[PDB]
């Protein structure tokens, strides 16, 4: 379906300022100004490093993703780079949020993000898709009641705390290895934004995770929210939770919520 997928002149969208800056390329926060519309839409703008070599096969792609948790493709602008427009999410990434709003954040948030990000991720199942790199500097805050899975599409500088044991040893990615990354995730959000194994080099991780080690306990988790982070991280990939039982655990959660998180002032 072509038309989800707009083509753009440069003509069209402006950057105003920058996001954030990696290897990846550059973030920006723009203005896109359709020629005959008189509109002004807030965009995100990434323009990726040249190619020196298919990408339009796999933005077609990006363009039909077509839920409210995963952030879809709007629009592509074909020179010698390649740079995406998407829709601005205006509070940033869940990662800093979580961070910033660490005092005042209560449980009710916390397990509507994990039932959002998992509904997102078992979208993506159904299509048939992996996304490959899920973490909270990948989920993005439309609403603080509204959050999508961004840089879906991005794989086709490695993220090895997030990677499953079987991704890191045998560059296996399936739906399974997208759940190990997935309880990395509600770490970084159950911790209120801490960084996954500090301190140890990415070379060791490996070495870690076949000993037993896992990451730690958040404080404000009881016992039964842990049991499924663990349950994410076993060796065994078939025997990790489901995106689809993991929406309908963290829903029944979400229903009483101070049952399940211990959090100061909630
Ligand atoms: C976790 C870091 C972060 O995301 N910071 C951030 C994000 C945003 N909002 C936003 N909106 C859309 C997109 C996006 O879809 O980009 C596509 C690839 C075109 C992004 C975004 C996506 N990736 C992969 C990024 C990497 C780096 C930076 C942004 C993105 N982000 C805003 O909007 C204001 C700000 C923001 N920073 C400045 C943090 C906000 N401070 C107030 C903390």
């Amino acid at each position: 379906n072509q038309a989800l997928l707009r083509i753009l002149k440069e003509t069209e969208f402006k950057k105003i300022k920058v996001l954030g800056s990696g290897a990846f390329g550059t973030v920006y926060k723009g203005l896109w100004i359709p020629e005959g519309e008189k509109v002004k839409i807030p965009v995100a703008i990434k323009e990726l490093r040249e190619a020196t070599s298919e990408i339009l096969d796999e933005a077609y792609v990006m363009a039909s993703v077509d839920n409210p948790h995963v952030c879809r493709l709007l629009g592509i602008c074909l020179t010698s780079t390649v740079q995406l427009i998407m829709q601005l999410m205006p509070f940033g990434c869940l990662l800093d949020y979580v961070r910033e709003h660490k005092d005042n954040i209560g449980s009710q948030y916390l397990l509507n993000w994990c039932v959002q990000i998992a509904k997102g991720m078992n979208y993506l199942e159904d299509r048939r898709l992996v996304h490959r790199d899920l973490a909270a500097r990948n989920v993005l805050v439309k609403t603080p009641q509204h959050v999508k899975i961004t840089d879906f599409g991005l794989a086709k500088k490695v993220p090895i705390k997030w990677m499953a044991l079987e991704s890191i040893l045998h560059r296996i990615y399936t739906h399974q290895s997208d759940v190990w990354s997935y309880g990395v995730t509600v770490w970084e959000l159950m911790t209120f934004g801490s960084k996954p194994y500090d301190g140890i080099p990415a070379s060791e991780i490996s070495s870690i995770l076949e000993k037993g080690e896992r990451l730690p306990q958040p404080p404000i988790c009881t016992i039964d929210v842990y049991m499924i982070m663990r349950k994410c991280w076993m060796i065994d990939a078939d025997s990790r939770p489901k995106f689809r039982e993991l929406i309908i655990e963290f829903s029944k959660m979400a229903r009483d919520p101070q049952r399940y998180l211990v959090i100061q002032g909630d």
